[PDB]
């Protein structure tokens, strides 16, 4: 396609599985993709060498999210990158990077969700704030939300308000940033088979009766992030294949 | 790009505005296009020598709209178009044709109500009814709606009323066709600019503040009907600039 | 309670089910309630004794909706009862009236489908209309709705398209009558018992596990049409149990 | 009214504003009120005497919220208050606590932020998973949100995604707690004035043309808090005055 011929994307938790698959999805299409990691240093070296095996550019970019310091050094480790390379600036920010609290409420710790805020929002929203001043005109900012944020899930209750604060971001965003051409959406998936009772209820809970693909969201990401989806903005865009639509 | 190589598309009202631009870019991207029109013989043969001079196939398809037997007109139409040809099947659906009526409830008077529900809701219903024998595995239905079904604006109330109507049926066969592989979207454009203070309102309304073109909603419209698109079902996809965001 | 001390309500099919328990609850606290019938004479005069014997005002208004000249009708009938007693004025109009049509797409006949229109879409919309003559500040429009025009239903798609277009005008309205006091909300009832496997479905579907009753509904039309709802404005609501809350 | 005769209420930040007017509005229907306060002594003794001069009965609860053992803290309170008099019941549970960050994203700090979030969102989800141990059968749980959720106000960003999570938790326990017959549900305030062009805005922004005041959420809250509202469940209640209606 080449539709982001040109372009800087950086997608945070790029290095596996939805982040990896959208890595690759801009990275085939021309943009110059920084891979983002905070843990898996191998994961991300493989995503970007994969990139790179097949033609396109992208870098690693480490960061561990939800520690004190973490967008600034996610940012510090982004310019390192490009210094003396393409400029500063970027087109494309997905804030794919989150962890999973598996839980009911009444089995949820102060820790484990002190855990799953600190990395899920507080980290993506100061990652965003300090991308403003990067970020050019006609740019994209997408946010990977979840399925549970719109449809009641108890047993993932905490995950969910996580990803909910950060639905709220898009929007606004979308109103702020507007006069700039520069779009805001959300796109949440679905139940995504990545690298008992339980596989089955999440398959049928689509209307195509499987689990998704990361090459589902990819496919999406990939749209949104595109010149094509310019007249789109501040939506939660559904990648879920028909998650919660009937009963 | 070449996402709808060999595929069947019919655009209803697809012979100008959005109608045309969709039919072209569906074209363009290897889709046999069938351009249906109601009134405007010339138009239709003008979108159709565009699309044969650009290098791509379509034909016109005559069924006036909000009249007894129109959808089996449309229909009739559509097969001795392909008969002794491509087979009686499809893959893309565009429920594009629409009339507007600009009056606030006071104004609307019992014929321009039934006409407008006549070509906006009826037309388009039994048009998809008798479209589901057709319509192959991994196809598309895609609705035309407007901003104003969820964005409130009194001056068009019954217009809006009649994309309304049209919104619910998105859902309800989502959840019908999923399991043969179809998806089912409404994309709802804003105010868009086609072939005094309104003018003004319309832009400024837009968080880019401009009104929309033809090719915003095509370019969606595309998007939607490809394979990229297969995740997402049963939405109503925001086509207009980011109407209705703030306040 | 008696929120509703010397007003004057319209139920449209007031005569029983839901709109009985509306006409009940609305004539308890204190409203005059003109209990509106189509076919069933004997319902309405029992609805009205009903309310009399238990020391409430009410009295029976006769007009066949979905035929040329229901909104004129029913009007009509409403004057000429109030004449030369309370003036031409309303402050609660209730669309309740409705028929319904269980087939899905592949069944449904232009009959039954314009059928449907004509009752639940056409007769409300010009029965509204012509209520803004006589609608004084502080009124209340509450359109009855259904949990599936915002949760997929196949098997009831066009009555479910009939309703999705009347939540169009409730926002539309909120905005236009906004400036006098008066409040426009949809209530949308989901599975209700009034006077096999369908019946386990309808009751699971909530999450109390029940079908509703008329009282469940009647009680928050009660709530909207208070001056307690006066901050409650262009709303759509979910009077379900909880319908397509999970999955 | 005497609708919530016998039952147990607690109101967080029920000292002022639209805590002190539901605190009120609940202990005149009879509900005993634990009226929650974090700073302001004198406010919480301030309307408990209100309540109690008015013939309702109230009681104190200190809790500084964002603290480490807050919600402990409170429910050790409303324990050692209760005991030896009403068991350790409740019926009601109002999260209204809450503190504003009017910043756009440029200028909100980490500290600033991970205050708003500790008060708006963790506190409340805490107090909220310690509660269902207490809450009786038929029971409510009311968030108390913000219009700014789900309409772009950049202005307050921060904010808005506070309470945006909060949100997420509605469907999700009205899911979980629907067998035992307890509703949740938000109630979204706009914007109220309670104890120079934003106020213009603001007031403008409700189709009514005024700000909001306490006993407009109080009143809609009493409701959902009702036997009336039992049928209503994880929903998102507009109290706003039609804030974002139009465009």
């Amino acid at each position: 396609t080449q539709r982001h011929q040109g372009r800087t994307a950086l997608v945070t938790g790029g290095s596996r599985g939805i982040g990896r698959a959208i890595s690759r999805r801009l990275a085939a299409e021309g943009a110059l993709v920084a891979v983002h990691y905070g843990h898996d240093h191998a994961a991300a070296e493989r995503t970007v060498k994969e990139i790179e095996t097949d033609g396109g550019r992208a870098f690693p970019v480490h960061a561990e999210l939800g520690v004190e310091g973490d967008a600034a050094t996610l940012w510090a480790a982004f310019d390192e990158a490009l210094s003396g390379t393409s400029g500063p600036g970027l087109d494309i920010l997905v804030n794919n990077a989150g962890i999973t609290l598996p839980r009911p409420i009444a089995a949820v710790t102060e820790a484990e969700y002190d855990r799953v805020f600190a990395v899920n929002t507080r980290a993506p929203f100061f990652i965003v704030q300090r991308s403003l001043e990067r970020l050019r005109d006609g740019g994209r900012i997408i946010s990977i939300s979840s399925a549970a944020t719109q449809t009641a899930y108890p047993a993932i209750v905490a995950y969910s308000m996580s990803k909910g604060a950060l639905d709220v971001l898009t929007p606004a965003l979308a109103k702020q940033l507007g006069p700039r051409g520069i779009t805001v959406n959300t796109v949440a998936p679905g139940f995504t088979e990545t690298e008992p009772e339980i596989r089955k209820a999440l398959s049928s809970a689509s209307v195509f009766g499987r689990l998704g693909a990361p090459a589902d969201i990819a496919d999406v990401v990939s749209f949104v992030a595109s010149d094509e989806a310019r007249w789109v903005t501040g939506q939660w865009i559904d990648a879920t294949g028909g998650v919660g639509l009937g009963l």
